[PDB]
């Protein structure tokens, strides 16, 4: 097959879809392609329908995983995952140190270089959220990431922000570096001042996110970038395996798997044009 | 600014704009689009039009240089490239070694992971080629690589190759490798039935791409992949995955964001013809 | 000057020496011994000191942070590692998920390729720690990653091991990932048996860290491998394959420069006492 | 096993051997010393003895191809691989622009950043070279890279070089890429003022390597560095395979090889120690 002919004109859908078919690494973005799409269609075969136990009212239905670094936050990226999460795309998010802060700094102005004024207001909002925890929460008991996450969304409150809308589908979203971050750093200027009793515990997450993989009917994993989360996750064996399913995407026993080699922030959009985008999720209602 | 929202539906002018403005080195890859624009579309100013002596019929124009690894050619790239010296959007090629010869085999098959029997269709043509060539050369001055490439265009004549419109339009195409690709393994089989007499000289080559940078008015230089030339221009852009000139690097793979670039620049923007 | 000259023999000093002054990357290595060095030699000036007020019986010297990654703890430089912290050479480290663990599976049995039997023999071990520290955690003040490392450095009790002489001479290790290593694939085996109460608070490591740095005299940092800190330092050592502050970034492997640096800077060079 | 116990004090050459031993990267090297010493020590078994024709007086040893960037000859490194050349450890090297030129640089002058006299006097030397060809050789047939550089080695005459020592033991060195580097420079400078009449010619260089590979009783191939030779030599059923013993070495059908991904300069001198300074290479007299 052809690259795209110029002496057509200027068609940029066919643009797009003669990268997918000729670029380096096409092979690879279009097995993505249909493995993201097996996770949104897959069912339970006959077989294992009758393996059910009666009262087993979990949804019968791949669970999707979604991981990406801070990195993809600042970049366009952030919406795309917005619009995943809005729509019940995936059921759980992993993502590293200041993610979070990006998402909501983002509600805030517009990153052209970050604005001093603009890291500040950011910072302010943060530190207000760390010291309303203590005047009206109970601080005796330490919080996780994914809960101080879930807080930060509903207190967000805005529609084009991804945490906001993981909070309102309940996707559960672990970073356990969050301290590692803008909003670490937070803690440590508020606790120059007034000391700082907010604790952090990462064993309970760590106990959430395990239990998901082990007791979920069958799994998929997304993963933008490196340095995110580990690709092998527990089996209900307890056995460190990689997902029935799993795409991975960056720069650097029946599994099925691929790798991309390429940057996601520009083949990300256009797999999610062919996957998320025109494929409709099983509910797992059956 | 925002990156492409899902919520209006799938709009491929919008994802390719949307990524332009927010994705990972869009800058860069900005100011690529501006810098091969200004290669395009430079003249002369008044001041510099005065210093040209009478007689001097040279187009008063950007020369353009287009490099890219043989990988590229492997991609569909290859009938960007084509495209491009097609119309005469370029004026010099330097490539590295499997190029000439991927862009020969695509005009007898499909590369899907190479069928067997299309190299060895390839590797006839090849040999027939050289030891065609090897009748006819002078051995007082053998050809060089670009020569053999001009002459392999002429031969093949199709016109889905960059090699045959380069020859057509007097694009010269600068490959020193050349016999480090499946053109010297053709000349290896072909040594072990009969001695193969051709020679390949490396010198008059090297004599001709300097003349062409020396002799231009203004320089521009587009360089896809790492490891292809050497030598500074008046603009330049560097894409790859690895005093008052205008150049940019831009971090990203060639295949997926250079067809972008020519929709904004060498598809749209008329070239200056350089007559003054 | 040439490198080592093979017709004299075989000689291993000469050999390292000739490394040090004609190989690749060879300047950046002598500037990583010179700046160690100063690390360990620094003195405060007469003008310094007058500033010290009465009472800050803080020792007046450098700081030292060391930071590497588990793959650094899964070759022999674990031992370089006990080395240093043994002999109270460094007084903070910083490393990612899973250094622990190798340095307490080392203590067990030889990782060749790990034997079963190992890190069975080695999650036993965890899973009794786990199940001790539940008991007598206050839920109010969680331990952090640093005090359950301090912990099992006494639990462990092995001179061949790093976090037994980091305990013994209060060298404080930080790891806020050591959930993420086989520490916590020990917490979910466990808690699918009976449900894990152990918590792990971060802000106190926060503050601790930040405490020592504020608090510190003068500050150098070694970091070998790339993800370990984030935080600058008046002196920094910086060796991955990937105002007035004296650093070097070192492109190299650490496994086989540092403890060449080592013999340098750390076994050679009396580390000055603080008292003034 | 464990790594070097700096507690009994420093000894350099245990220091060395530890990390042979438990270094990164250290099974992969001792693989590299083993399948040199195999190298060096090949020997016809009995079995092929027998198939050897009346009148092939090849000798019956592994042919050793050794190819270094030009980086490479910038480092010390310079200096091993003349031992290596003057001791016929290997028969044949590729290596890349730029090479030859460093070579012959570093016996005028030491280069600390080099200095612009000793780019001089070494342009100065070359453009003579050049010139003395075009005045007393005949200039009516091209000369092809590994020619010149026998004809520069002995112009040079000075044993601390790499192609003085090659051209006396007869070790032809292949640079394809010759004009690319200084070399070239020098004939473009050359032409601005006196029309240069040499010409290079790279078919029957292609033709040398390709014969050695193809009528050797068995090949071994050491490359350090990346961009130098294609790994796939051709057999002598005209396949393009690869050695029958092979070293990578760079920081990027019964054939016995090894990649080790490590840089050259620090432990190439380590592996010569425990291989070529120590093994007695066979004669091939059988
Ligand atoms: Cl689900
Ligand atoms: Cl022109
Ligand atoms: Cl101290
Ligand atoms: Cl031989």
């Amino acid at each position: 097959i052809k690259g795209y002919d110029f002496d057509k004109g200027i068609n940029y859908e066919e643009l797009v879809n003669s990268y997918l078919t000729t670029g380096i690494q096409s092979s690879n973005v279009g097995r993505a392609i249909n493995i993201i799409n097996k996770m949104l269609t897959w069912q339970p075969s006959e077989e294992e329908k009758k393996e059910y136990v009666e009262g087993d009212e979990r949804l019968k239905r791949c669970t999707i995983y979604l991981g990406f670094t801070s990195e993809m936050m600042t970049s366009g990226l952030r919406d795309t995952f917005r619009y995943l999460v809005e729509h019940k795309c995936v059921d759980y998010i992993v993502t590293t140190a200041g993610a979070i802060e990006t998402d909501i700094m983002k509600c805030f102005g517009n990153m052209n270089i970050i604005p001093k004024e603009l890291i500040e207001k950011t910072k302010q909002w943060l530190k207000e959220f760390i010291l309303d925890i203590q005047e009206c929460q109970d601080t005796s008991m330490p919080f996780t990431p994914s809960q101080l996450i879930t807080m930060m969304g509903e207190r967000l409150n805005d529609t084009t922000s991804v945490i906001t809308w993981a909070a309102k589908n309940n996707i559960t979203i672990f970073c356990p570096a969050l301290t590692d971050g803008l909003f670490g750093t937070c803690i440590t200027e508020l606790n120059e001042i007034n000391p700082v009793r907010l604790m952090v515990d990462l064993v309970q997450d760590l106990r959430l996110i395990n239990s998901s993989t082990i007791h979920s009917v069958e799994t998929g994993v997304i993963i933008l970038g490196g340095g995110v989360m580990k690709h092998h996750i527990m089996n209900a064996n307890l056995m460190r395996n990689e997902a029935d399913f799993a795409v991975y995407i960056n720069t650097a026993i029946d599994s099925e798997n691929v790798k991309v080699l390429a940057e996601a922030s520009l083949v990300f959009p256009l797999i999610v044009s062919k996957t998320f985008a025109v494929t409709k999720r099983f509910d797992g209602k059956i």
